[PDB]
C-alpha cells in the first residue's frame, strides 16, 4: 500500500561550499514547513516530511495532590473557665486517634474564644470548638510537575520510493532526529550515504508553553497535562491547587495542617444553648461546591496537539506542537545532480464558521472537501464576494490523493462580528476555480455553610 | 500628492521554482525590515512596506476593578461581660443597613478583644469594635484582563505608482494581512494577479508581552494598557491590585470582606476612658497615601508602540511592535523579469543624549536633521574622534524626502558612563562626510494612623 | 603566537544588491553558527567569529536582604487579670531598647491569650507573651532584582591574518558588537573599509531568562545570579526570599514585622507553673533548620554560559549564552571578488557518558581527543554498533589544530535509560574511521521547636 506524500511546490536556492586547499561542491537549499513535504530525484524518488515538532521541558518539581472532601463538627462551651473546649485540646492539633475510623481521613483542631452569650447568661464568654475533617473525593489523584525551559526537536521522516509496474514501493525508510536550539546538525539520510540533511533553526518556535506549574491525573499513571492556579512545591496558597498532598504511603493531609487551619478555618456561634454556629473555609479546590476541573491544554490551546509527561520516570514533559514556523533545509553531496519535484494543488468544495471561543480564541472552523496540496484563502470585507480582503491565509494538505481533512484558521481582530464571505482557490487555479461561500460568525462567552451541632453537646451545664 | 516611500537597498536572491511532470520558473528572494520598504519593476513601479507587527493576544480573564478610600471608626468596652461591642455583632459581619448613608459606601466589621485596662479598673480587661469602611476614590474604574500567548500578524503596505508628467500617482493601494505563526503565507498582490507575495517568520517575534495579568482605566471605555502587581480573577492578594472589585450594579465591595476582613485590620486600644486607638490597614492600593499608578507600557516599554485592548467586545488585546525582526519574503509570477531600485541614503547633521531611563533602559536618544534612508552609526570610547568603535548601529528613516525624525537606539552595557564620540554616516557616504559628536550621558534612578473616636462613648460607666 | 581559528565550511549564497539610476554588486551570504568561525579571501586571510552571544536585562527592581537566626524568649502569666504581659506590653510592639544588647538584632513582640491552665487553677484563663528576636546569619548579604525583558547583542571578532615566512601574523583584530533584536545592522570590518558585514537574526534567541526575581551574593559588591523563590519589592511571603531586608545604615529588619509578627509567630502553653511551651515560626529562609542555598544558574542551567550583574551601577545584568541559533551574514564591497575557506575536520577518539542530572537535564558528557572542526554523532538504539540511529547530532570544535575539548549535548526523550552505542565521525570521513563505543546511562534524582523559658519567672503568684 506503499504511497509518497504530496510533494510541495518549494524555490529551491542554490548555494556553493566554500573550499580547502584541495579538490568544488554544490548545496541545494530550501525553508520546509511542519505538517509538509519535499521531493526530489538524484541525477528512486525521495521524499523528506516534517513530521512533528516537540519541546522538551526538564521537570523540576514534583508532588502528588488530591481533592478534599471537608466536614466540621463543632461544640459550644459557656462557662470561660470549663475544663471542656480549650487551648491544648483544641488550638494547633490534630483530634486524636479513633482507632476504628477510617485511615484516608485527615482531621485538625481550631479554637473559636470570646463569643457572645446566646442562650446563655449575660456576664459569662463562651468558647467554641471543631475537628476539621478531610478525606480524598472520589479517590481523584493527580501529579503537580514544574516544567522549565525546554529543548526542542525536530522529527523528519525519509521515505525513498521507485515505480515497479503501475505502483509505488517504500524502499527505505527513516526517522530523523535533529535539535533546533543550537548551530546547524548535519547528518546522512540514505542508506547509500550518498545525500547529507542539514536542519537550522531561525530562532525559537513560534509557540512554547510558559514556565510554571502544570498537572494531569493519575489512575494509581500520567495522562494529559491540564494548567490551573496550582502551588509550588514550597508554596502553601489556600486559594490554588495542591494543599492537598499525597505522602508516600499514600495518606493524604493538609499541607501544615496543625499550624494553618485557624487562618483558613472561621467559626461564630449562633446559640450555644441549641449548639448552632457559622462555618466556612477560606479556600479553595475543595468538596462540596468549591471545585470544577480545567479541560486539557490540547482542548483548549489549538497550537497544542498535545502535552503529556513523556514516561514513568517522571522526568521530561513532551509538548507536541500543532503550529509552528518552518525550518532551514539545505541538502548537500561528490558531485552530482538534483531535481525537486512538486505535485498539483486541488480542491472541490469547502465550508466552515468563524469562532470566538470561550479561552478568546479567534479562528475558521474550516473543512476542505477533495483537497490535497497549498490552499489559499481571502476573508472578506462583507457578505459580497469581490468585497474588500480583510486577511489571506494558506493552508497545507498533507494528502498525496484528494481528500476530506478539517483544521484551524488563527484570524486577526479585524475579522470583526457578524457574517461575511471567504474565498479559497488552491495553487496555480484560475480565479474561475475560486470557491466563495458566505460564512457565520459565532461567538461563546467566558458561602457560609451554617449547621447544628448534630452530636449533641455532652456538657450542658 | 502621492508619493512612494524610500525604496531600501536589499540584496535579492534568485531561487528556481521546483517542477512537476508538466510544462521552469523563478522566485525573487529578500528579507524585509520592519518600517521600511522595497520597490521593483515588471519587465508601473511596486512597492511594499512592512507597516505593523501586531501580537493579538486572547483575553482569557476580565473583572472591574477600582481603589478605595478607607475610614476606620471604633468604640471600647471595658467590661469583658458588656453586651455592647460583641462577637455576634462584629466579628465577620458588615455593619447593618443607615438607610441614610451613601449606596458606594461599602462596610465590614472586626471584633477586638483582650485589651489592657487603660483609663479603666486592674482586673476588667476590655474589647474594641470597628466599622471599616470603603468607597471609590475619584470615581476610578479599571478592567483587570488576563493576556495569554499572542497570534502574531504582519500588516504590509502595497502601492503601485507611475510617473504621469511631472509626478507620481498612487495607481492601487492595499492592505495585506499575513499570519506569521505558521508555516508560508501567499497571496496575490496587483489587481491583474500577475505577482504573488510570499510571508515566512524565522520564528517568535523579537520581543513579546509576558502571559500575565494586565489593566488600563475606563471612562464610564478602554484605554492604554499598564503593568502593576495585580491579582488573577481567583486570587485574592491584599498587596496586589483588584481586591477592590466592581459587580455588575456598579457596587464596589472588598473581594471576600466578611471574612477576611480581621486578618488586614489590625487595632489597639490607647486609653478606653479617652476611646483612643492604633488602626492600620495589612493592604496595599488604598487611599489615602497608600496608591500610585503605574504609567502605561508605550511609555515606559521603548519596543512598544501601542497596547490596547482591541474594541468592546474585550476578547483581544493588541500589541503593536516599535521593533521587531526581519521578515522573509518570496515575489514570484507565467516567466517575466523583475529589477529591484532604491534611493540613495543622505543625512545633514544629528543630535541627541546617553541616557539609562527611571526603568533601566540603556538608549540614545537621537535625532536626525535632513535625513533619508540607511543610516550606520559608531559609538566611540572616548570624546576623541577617532577613538576605538564600542559598539555599531544602522537605523533606517522611512521618509522618501530628506525630513528631521527622532528614535531610539538600544545600546549595550559597554557603553557605560561619561560622555563620548558617535559618529553618523548614511550608506555609501565617503568617511569625508561622516559627522561627529561628542554626546552627554544622563542617568535616571529608580504607617499607623492613630485617631480618637470622635463619635463619643455611648457606653460609659 | 598569531594564529587564525578553524574556518568553518559554509555554504554560501549569492546575492545580488538592487539599483537606482546610477552605476551593479553583489552581496555573499551564509549563516554563522555561534562559537565557530568564517574564512575568506579577497582578489591577507580575512576571518570573522561570532564569539559571544548576550542578553542585556534591565534592572526594575532592587533590594538588599540577609537570612535571619530566629530565636523567641517567653514569659507566662496565669491570672488574666495581671498587669505583666498585655495586649499594651506585647501585640504588634518591637521589645522597647536594651542599650547594651547588639545593635545588628532586631526583635518583635506577640500576645497569646485565653490559655489553659495547666500548673494552674481550674477557673483563672492564663496569658502567653513573647520576644521574637532575628539577627543575620553568618553576616550573609544578598541583592535581590527585577529582570525584565532583554535586548540582545551579538558579539563578533574580525581578525585578519598574514602568511610570512612560515608563519601567521594578525594584522588587524577588532571586537564588533550588533543588536539583534531589530532589522539588519551594517558596519565596515577592516581599517581599508572595503568591506562591510550585515547581521540579521531570525528570531527571538532559542533561549532567554525568564522576566522575574533573581539575587546574587553580595561580599560589602555583586557575584554569580541564583533563582530560588524570592518577594517582588511590593510583596511580603514569607514562605519566599526577601522578607529580612538590609536598609541603608546596614540594618536588617522584618519586613513590616510589627503587624505582620502574629500571623506568622504561634506559641501554646506547656505548663505555666514550670513556664514551658511551644513555639515556630510560619515562614521559610530562616535559620536554624530552614535556609538551604540554591547553586548558580550557570552551575543547573546548560544553556548559561554566565549570568551576572554587569557592574557597580546595578543597572543591568548580563546572560551569556552558552547555546544559541546561527544568525545571517552578508559580506559586501565597489566590484571584486570573494573566496570562502575551510579547514578539515579531525578526530582521535571520544569518551562520555549519558546523564539525566538532578535538575531533570538530560544530555550526553562528551568528550573529544585530538579533534578539530565539524564531528557528527549518532546516538544508537541498542549497545550494539549498527543498532537503529534514534537521534543525531552535529558539535564544532573551534580549534584550528586537533585538540581535546569536554561539551554537552543535548538529547531527546527517547534516548531512555539503559546503555547503548554513540558514533562520531569527523566532517567528511569515510564509515571505517567512524569511532563508536558503548556508553554509560546515569541517573541523579531530585517542626515545633518546644522550650523551658530559661529566664525564669518574675511574677509567680
Ligand atoms: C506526484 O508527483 C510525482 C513526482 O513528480 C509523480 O511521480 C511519477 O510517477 C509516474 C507514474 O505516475 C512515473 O512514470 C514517474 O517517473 C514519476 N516521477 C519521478 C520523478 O520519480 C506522481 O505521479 C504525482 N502524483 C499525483 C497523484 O498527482
Ligand atoms: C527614487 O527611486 C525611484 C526608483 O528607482 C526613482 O523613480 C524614477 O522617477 C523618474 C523621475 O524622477 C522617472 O523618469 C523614472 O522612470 C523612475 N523609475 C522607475 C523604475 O519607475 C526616483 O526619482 C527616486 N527619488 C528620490 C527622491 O531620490
Ligand atoms: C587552514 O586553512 C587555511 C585557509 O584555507 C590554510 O592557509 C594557507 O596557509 C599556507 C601555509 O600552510 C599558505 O601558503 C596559503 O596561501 C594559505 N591560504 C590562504 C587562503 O591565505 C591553512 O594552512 C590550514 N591549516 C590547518 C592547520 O589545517
Ligand atoms: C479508592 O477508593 C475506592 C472507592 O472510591 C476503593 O475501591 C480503593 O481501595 C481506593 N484506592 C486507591 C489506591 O486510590
Ligand atoms: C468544527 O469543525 C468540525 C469539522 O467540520 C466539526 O466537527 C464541528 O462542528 C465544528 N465546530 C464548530 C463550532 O464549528
Ligand atoms: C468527502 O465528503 C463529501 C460529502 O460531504 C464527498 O464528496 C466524499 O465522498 C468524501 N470523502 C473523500 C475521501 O473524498
Ligand atoms: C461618579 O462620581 C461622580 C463624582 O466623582 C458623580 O458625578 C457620578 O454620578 C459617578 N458615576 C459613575 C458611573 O462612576
Ligand atoms: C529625546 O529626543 C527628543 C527629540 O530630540 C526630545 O523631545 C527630548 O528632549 C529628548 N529627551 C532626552 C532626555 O534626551
Ligand atoms: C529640520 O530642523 C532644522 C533646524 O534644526 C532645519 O534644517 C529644517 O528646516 C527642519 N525640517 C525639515 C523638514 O527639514
Ligand atoms: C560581619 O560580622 C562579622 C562576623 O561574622 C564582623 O567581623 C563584621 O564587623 C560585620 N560587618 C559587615 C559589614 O557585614
Ligand atoms: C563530564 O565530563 C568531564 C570531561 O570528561 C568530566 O570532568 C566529568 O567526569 C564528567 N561528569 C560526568 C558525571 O560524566
Ligand atoms: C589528549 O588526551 C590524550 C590522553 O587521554 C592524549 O592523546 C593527548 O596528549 C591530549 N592533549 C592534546 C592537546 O592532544
Amino acid at each position: 500500500r506503499a504511497e509518497p506524500p504530496h510533494c510541495s511546490k518549494t524555490p529551491i536556492v542554490r548555494a556553493q561550499t566554500s573550499q580547502n586547499a584541495m579538490s568544488r561542491g554544490m548545496q541545494m537549499q530550501f525553508s520546509i514547513g511542519l505538517h509538509t513535504a519535499v521531493c526530489f530525484r538524484l541525477y528512486l524518488l525521495h521524499t523528506i516530511r516534517l513530521e512533528k515538532l516537540e519541546h522538551h521541558h526538564p521537570i523540576t518539581q514534583r508532588y502528588t495532590f488530591g481533592i478534599p472532601e471537608v466536614h466540621a463538627s463543632c461544640i459550644c462551651e459557656c462557662d470561660a473557665t470549663s475544663s471542656t473546649c480549650t487551648a491544648e485540646s483544641h488550638q494547633f492539633t490534630a483530634c486524636p486517634e479513633s482507632d476504628k475510623s477510617d485511615e484516608t481521613s485527615s482531621c485538625y483542631r481550631t479554637f473559636f474564644p470570646n463569643q457572645t452569650p446566646i442562650g446563655c447568661s449575660e456576664d459569662d464568654i463562651p468558647k467554641l470548638c471543631c475537628d476539621v475533617r478531610f478525606k480524598p473525593y472520589k479517590n481523584m489523584t493527580f501529579l503537580a510537575v514544574k516544567l522549565e525551559q525546554p529543548t526542542t526537536y525536530a522529527t523528519f521522516v525519509y521515505a525513498a520510493y521507485d515505480f515497479v509496474n503501475g505502483y509505488w514501493v517504500e524502499k527505505d525508510k527513516t526517522k530523523i532526529r535533529s535539535q533546533l536550539d543550537g548551530g546547524t546538525q548535519d547528518r546522512h539520510l540514505d542508506q547509500k550515504r550518498r545525500i547529507s540533511l542539514a536542519v537550522t533553526a531561525g530562532g525559537r518556535a513560534s509557540h512554547q508553553l510558559e514556565t510554571g506549574m502544570y498537572f494531569s491525573r493519575t489512575s494509581n499513571e500520567t495522562e494529559e497535562l491540564r494548567m490551573q492556579p496550582l502551588n509550588e512545591i514550597t508554596d502553601n496558597n489556600f486559594d490554588r491547587l495542591g494543599w492537598y498532598r499525597m505522602d508516600d504511603s499514600g495518606h493524604f493531609h493538609v499541607n501544615n495542617g496543625v499550624v494553618k487551619m485557624d487562618d483558613i478555618h472561621k467559626a461564630k456561634v449562633k446559640n450555644c444553648k441549641e449548639q448552632t454556629y457559622k462555618s466556612i473555609l477560606s479556600a479553595n479546590h475543595y468538596m462540596p461546591g468549591h471545585f470544577n476541573l480545567t479541560r486539557p491544554l490540547e482542548v483548549i490551546k489549538p497550537w497544542i496537539q498535545s502535552a503529556r509527561i513523556f514516561d514513568s520516570s517522571l522526568r521530561q514533559a513532551v509538548v507536541t506542537h500543532a503550529e509552528g514556523t518552518n525550518l532551514q533545509i539545505s541538502i548537500h553531496l561528490e558531485s552530482q545532480n538534483l531535481v525537486f519535484f512538486h505535485n498539483a494543488s486541488r480542491i472541490r468544495d469547502f465550508s466552515g464558521s468563524i469562532i470566538v471561543d470561550s479561552k478568546s480564541n479567534r479562528l475558521f472552523n474550516l473543512t476542505v472537501y477533495e483537497a490535497s496540496g497549498k490552499i489559499d484563502g481571502s476573508v472578506k470585507m462583507s457578505t459580497g464576494f469581490g468585497s474588500d480582503t480583510i486577511h489571506t491565509f494558506t493552508a497545507y494538505v498533507s494528502d498525496l490523493h484528494a481528500s476530506n481533512r478539517s483544521m484551524i484558521i488563527p484570524l486577526p481582530a479585524i475579522v470583526g462580528q457578524g457574517a461575511r464571505a471567504i474565498c479559497l482557490r488552491a495553487d496555480s487555479m484560475a480565479d474561475i476555480d475560486k470557491i466563495c461561500h458566505v460564512i457565520e460568525y459565532f461567538e461563546s462567552p467566558l458561602i457560609k455553610g451554617i449547621s447544628s451541632i448534630g452530636d449533641g453537646v455532652m456538657i450542658a451545664t
